[PDB]
């Protein structure tokens, strides 16, 4: 049973942008997501302070990024307080209209893309390498779902029957054929090293056979 849903004018505008823009500094968009994983594993570290149940789904927090050169994909797994169902549909849980009007209203003043995770939807930089996307989610107040776009104006969500997640966000990147760099280890090394420094969890490069 799969939803199909619109994306809001304005995000569909941004997705738009974040494709048909000339854009070299393509790279930034793990940096991007890499710190979304960071902002949701402080969500979960924050809430277990008070409540260790909050952990029952899962202690370790941490980023793991999957390469995988068969499938074309590459995934950055976290185990952070994950999404819900309202979540996913509300735009990955950002304030995505707001943020795309600023960052619309920076580029125009001189700002790139680069500095999109300023407005707080950094998210979408990862269709600047991807054509498709799927992102597997799990709340502890929720089911594990699964949300997909190619964009082109629509996403759908639906119950996710895979793996069972424990809890956090799973974002797979279908890569453009022309971006398969960032399967390569030497060139993910490279990445995290220049831009995710100071990401306080540890980030789990994983090899393939
Ligand atoms: N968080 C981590 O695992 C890192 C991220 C930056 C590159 C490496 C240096 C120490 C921190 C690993």
């Amino acid at each position: 049973e799969v939803e199909t849903f619109a994306f809001q004018a304005e995000i569909a505008q941004l997705m738009s942008l974040i494709i048909n823009t000339f854009y070299s500094n393509k790279e930034i968009f793990l940096r991007e997501l890499i710190s979304n994983s960071s902002d949701a594993l402080d969500k979960i570290r924050y809430e277990s302070l008070t409540d260790p149940s909050k952990l029952d789904s899962g202690k370790e927090l941490h980023i793991n990024l999957i390469p995988n050169k068969q499938d074309r994909t590459l995934t950055i797994v976290d185990t952070g307080i994950g999404m819900t169902k309202a979540d996913l549909i509300n735009n990955l849980g950002t304030i995505a209209k707001s943020g795309t009007k600023a960052f619309m209203e920076a580029l125009q003043a001189g700002a790139d893309i680069s500095m999109i995770g300023q407005f707080g939807v950094g998210f979408y930089s990862a269709y600047l390498v991807a054509e498709k996307v799927t992102v597997i989610t799990k709340h502890n107040d929720d089911e594990q779902y699964a949300w997909e776009s190619s964009a082109g104006g629509s996403f759908t969500v639906r119950t996710d029957t895979g793996e069972p997640m424990g809890r956090g966000t799973k974002v797979i990147l279908h890569l453009k054929e022309d971006q398969t760099e960032y399967l390569e280890e030497r060139r993910i090394k490279e990445i995290v090293k220049k831009h995710s420094q100071f990401i306080g969890y540890p980030i789990t490069l994983f090899v393939e056979k």
